[PDB]
C-alpha cells in the first residue's frame, strides 16, 4: 500500500526543560515541560513522556512513536519528536486540563449538554480520521481522550494501536478480533462514561464475568441525563453484528444534529447557566509567557 513519509523529529535535551511531574506509572513517568527549539523565539508547552532501560520497552515506546508521528488531525494527539537519551521520550503537546473521565468527574456540576454533545462529535471526527488512516485504536477510552481546553478534546494512547474488557466488542474478548467497527463499541463506552459523569462501567462485575453477561444480552444502562435518542445511539455500537453497529461518519452526523439542540438530547438540572474556562477568561493561559505558542500553531 501507500508509503508513510511521515518525519521522526529527534530533538537534543538540551532543547527542552521539565518543570514538574504530572503521573507516574508502569510505562515510565509523564511531565510538564517546555520546549525552546533552536532560535526561532518560542516556547512550547510539552508533555515529556520517559521509560530502566530494557531492550524490549524501547521496542514498545519506539512501535507507539512510530504511530503518533503518523498521525495529523485536530482530534488525535500527535508525536512532536524523540529524544534519544539513555532513556529514550517522547515530546508530545501538553493537554492543560488531562484526561477527558478525571475532567467529567472533577467537574459534572459545570458540565452541560453542549459540552457533552460536542466532545461525542469531536471524539467521533477523530476515530473517524483514525480509519481513514487505516488505524485500529484498540484501547478507546475516557481515559485516553485529553483536554486541550474545556471546548477541544483529543484521542491519544497508541499503545496498543495495530487487555481492557470492559470497553471491548464481543469478538475482541473471545475470538481476538479488533476491527473499526470494535472501535464503534468502545466509542459507545466512552460515551457512557461521559454521560454518566465518569462512572466505572460494569462496576463490582469481574472481567472475566463480562464476556457470558454481553452474550446474555445485557450492556450498560441508561444514564439519567439521556434521552432515548441519545442511549439508542449507544445500544447500536453494542450490536453483536459489528456490521450492524453505526460508522464513525454517521455518529459524527448524529451528535451533531443533536449538539444544535442540546437540551432535547440531554437532561441535565442547571445546564446553559453552568460555565466552564474559555480562552477568552482572565488568566487563562508561570515563568515568561512572553513567546509562548501552542503546538498546533508550531509548524516548521
Ligand atoms: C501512558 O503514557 C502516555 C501516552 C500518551 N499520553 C499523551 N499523549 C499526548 C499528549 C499528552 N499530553 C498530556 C498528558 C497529560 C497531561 C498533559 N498533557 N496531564 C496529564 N496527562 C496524563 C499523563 C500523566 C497522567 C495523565 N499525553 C499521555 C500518557
Amino acid at each position: 500500500e501507500a508509503p508513510n513519509q511521515a518525519l521522526l523529529r529527534i530533538l537534543k535535551e538540551t532543547e527542552f526543560k521539565k518543570i514538574k511531574v504530572l503521573g507516574s506509572g508502569a510505562f515510565g513517568t509523564v511531565y510538564k515541560g517546555l520546549w525552546i527549539p533552536e532560535g526561532e523565539k518560542v516556547k512550547i508547552p510539552v508533555a515529556i513522556k520517559e521509560l530502566a532501560t530494557s531492550p524490549k520497552a524501547n521496542k514498545e515506546i519506539l512501535d507507539e512513536a512510530y504511530v503518533m508521528a503518523s498521525v495529523d488531525n485536530p482530534h488525535v494527539c500527535r508525536l512532536l519528536g524523540i529524544c534519544l537519551t539513555s532513556t529514550v521520550q517522547l515530546i508530545m503537546q501538553l493537554m492543560p486540563f488531562g484526561c477527558l473521565l478525571d475532567y467529567v468527574r472533577e467537574h459534572k456540576d459545570n458540565i452541560g449538554s453542549q459540552y457533552l454533545l460536542n466532545w461525542c462529535v469531536q471524539i467521533a471526527k477523530g476515530m473517524n480520521y483514525l480509519e481513514d488512516r487505516r488505524l485500529v485504536h484498540r484501547d478507546l477510552a475516557a481515559r485516553n481522550v485529553l483536554v486541550k481546553t474545556p471546548q477541544h478534546v483529543k484521542i491519544t494512547d497508541f499503545g496498543r494501536a495495530k487487555v481492557p474488557i470492559k470497553w471491548m466488542a464481543l469478538e475482541s474478548i473471545l475470538h481476538r478480533i479488533y476491527t473499526h467497527q470494535s472501535d464503534v463499541w468502545s466509542y459507545g463506552v466512552t460515551v457512557w462514561e461521559l454521560m454518566t459523569f465518569g462512572s466505572k462501567p460494569y462496576d463490582g462485575i469481574p472481567a472475566s464475568e463480562i464476556s457470558s453477561i454481553l452474550e446474555k444480552g445485557e450492556r450498560l444502562p441508561q444514564p439519567p441525563i439521556c434521552t432515548i435518542d441519545v442511549y439508542m445511539i449507544m445500544v447500536k455500537c453494542w450490536m453483536i453484528d459489528a456490521d450492524s453497529r453505526p460508522k464513525f461518519r454517521e455518529l459524527i452526523i448524529e451528535f451533531s444534529k443533536m449538539a444544535r439542540d442540546p437540551q432535547r438530547y440531554l437532561v441535565i438540572q442547571g445546564d446553559e447557566r453552568m460555565h466552564l474556562p474559555s480562552p477568552t477568561d482572565s488568566n487563562f493561559y508561570e515563568e515568561d509567557m512572553d513567546d509562548v505558542v501552542d503546538a498546533d500553531e508550531y509548524l516548521i
